[PDB]
């Protein structure tokens, strides 16, 4: 359920779910956000340090990339899993895929070769199909939203941190974004540099008292 | 059939289907090998027919390592699976059954990617994607050195670009019995076929060139 | 120079070295932060002069994330690496100086080649291999936010081909007296830069769209 | 100084420095050969079976790729200890790459951008002399020559076998390479179908007997 602890504050704060964390100093916002970024060097889960390959840090969310090899994996096989869910659709993209096989493997017993072949499988048909995330149109919302999907696929990942988010999105997308969240059950961080909405949020005082 | 050329020989020798050519003297052996694998920069070396014309090197297919050699290699897959989708495009009835049966595959996995709670788009399902999903390739159930060479021949009169074949002393590995099954195979495909070798093989049908540099016809009709 | 406009303005603004633009309106914020991610695809966004001329997308330099920027990415240091070559080139005293060098070098391993039991051979030490192999990178001894930014700015100056950067959402990082010094830097190397945000960037000079629309100049001089 | 072991052997047979085995019979050679190229699915050091990455196979000389990047690399280090053992020259090449250096340094001062840099080493400068084997010019005998300089080389490596090269070779070349082998003292195999000249070899008779 990850905690996070640094100088300034004097007891370790839980971070459940979703977290909005607004820091009103400008040089302890700034620096804390360069810690994250270099963590870790300087300085539940039992006493546990997370690696920083558990980490997950977004500033620019319309630049990160939600397509990478590993994710597109697991799409992909989130899709087949949907399919095996699915018996009698199963059985319709099995018993089309057998009626191409045979007309392949007619032509490759006309060809001059002695040739043979394995399989056309449910996943090499999802991944031949190209199946991604759309990204082009995405809406600041939006990508936050596929981001913080994305972040659901990934076991390695224990931190979702977006830095300064909040700037983009309306309460009422904020809110959404966290009712996920919540129902998700991993850990996301909203960074910020003042109070997002009226929303529940930890807040580190101009004098550096917690709220 | 192919003429081959060099200092040593008086005139040039045709090589039509199954060729024997044995070498006694193995620094002539071994200098001829090398030449081969220089081809075509040496010269000495000529290989020619193509009536007069020079074969060029990407012309020659030459194999030592019989075991070794790669039958699915990249390249040939690539050759393979544009070829069937050409057979394909000769046949419209059957690629546009092709090409249904992916439509009605991908209006299948589209529900599903709108029923997924990500956002997902996609591209297509071409017939190539397909020959290569099916994992296309040329069967390799050999075990020996011998079932091997079947192979190779057969690689060889599939390159169209290839036109002389050289078994480099691969005859240490065949018996009698096999060098026959396999001369014989090899006149079933009609292109040229050496075999290149630093002692007699058998007694089969062979041209010799002896420790003194004669050229010896041996198991040869007069 | 360059212009801004798009359907809340009544006119193009003019966008003249360092410029702050606020915008008071969360959603107007996050719709123009958008269009200029997906310029020029929008436009509404419109970015020009050149003379009346749009900026092509391939102008415009948008940072968000400062910290991960990479200032010594693989195109830019190709870019150095070759800029270093061309002063070699424009100044032939001491290109044929490094040439003489390296050639004495190269007489060296030579020998050190004959030497060893191997038959060895190689080809030859260019001053772009020189370059390469001294590890030239632009210094990067920046630890803050407001360190980066400078060297941020220093890239922009050197790509020739960008005509605008855009600091989006970086005035939550800076104290005032340190965006007062990245313009005052900015000022000194002539392009164009925007800082876009969401709110005031304190008594800064500054164009303000407020929360009705309308454009206010924040502490400008009437 | 590993030792060999088939059906057709009784007794497993020491493989020391330089080792010839002819095997007369054709059908016991060629499958020999083909089980070395399956090493190992089929059936000194303490009992310890070799590694498959431990041999080194060669039938097709010309062939053999010397001039990989992990052998590439060998050699570019033991050009460096050459260097290294000369303190004089190693000094000529420093002084010369200081100089290079400087004229470089110049250029990056000149340069608008602020540029650092770490240094030219002798390593580095072999590298981009992309020193490497020649080959194209190499005779059969060069080129076995050239393989077993390499296997010299190569730690990994504990068997070096050459199939059916005899074919190739004068008696002089044969007993060259043996004598650089034995100077070596790592096992290679010389596998022939028919005795090579008269050299002292392992003879495997057409009755299966071992001379
Ligand atoms: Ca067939
Ligand atoms: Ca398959
Ligand atoms: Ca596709
Ligand atoms: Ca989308
Ligand atoms: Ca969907
Ligand atoms: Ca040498
Ligand atoms: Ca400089
Ligand atoms: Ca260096
Ligand atoms: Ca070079
Ligand atoms: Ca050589």
């Amino acid at each position: 359920m990850v905690k996070i602890n640094f100088p300034i504050l004097d007891e370790p704060l839980v971070l459940s779910n979703a977290t909005i964390l607004t820091i009103e100093d400008v040089s302890v916002y700034s620096s804390l956000v360069k810690h994250f970024y270099q963590y870790d060097v300087d300085e539940d889960d039992k006493q546990k340090s997370l690696k920083a390959t558990e980490l997950m840090l977004v500033t620019d969310i319309l630049g990160y990339d939600v397509n990478s090899a590993p994710i597109l994996k697991l799409i992909h096989g989130d899709l087949e899993n949907q399919f095996n869910e699915k018996p009698e659709v199963k059985s319709m993209v099995e018993k089309l895929a057998a009626t191409i096989t045979e007309l392949i493997a007619f032509e490759c017993l006309e060809n001059e070769l002695d040739l043979e072949y394995d399989e056309i499988t449910i996943l090499e048909l999802i991944k031949a199909l190209g199946v991604k995330i759309e990204t082009q149109s995405d809406t600041i919302f939006e990508k936050c939203f596929e981001i913080i999907q994305v972040y659901h696929y990934l076991t390695k990942k224990n931190l979702l941190v977006f830095v300064n988010s909040g700037a983009y999105l309306t309460k009422d997308e904020v809110i959404k974004l966290c009712e996920y969240i919540n129902l998700m059950q991993k850990s996301v961080l909203f960074l910020e540099p003042r109070r997002l909405y009226d929303l529940p949020q930890y807040v580190i005082d101009k004098d550096y008292f917690l709220i």
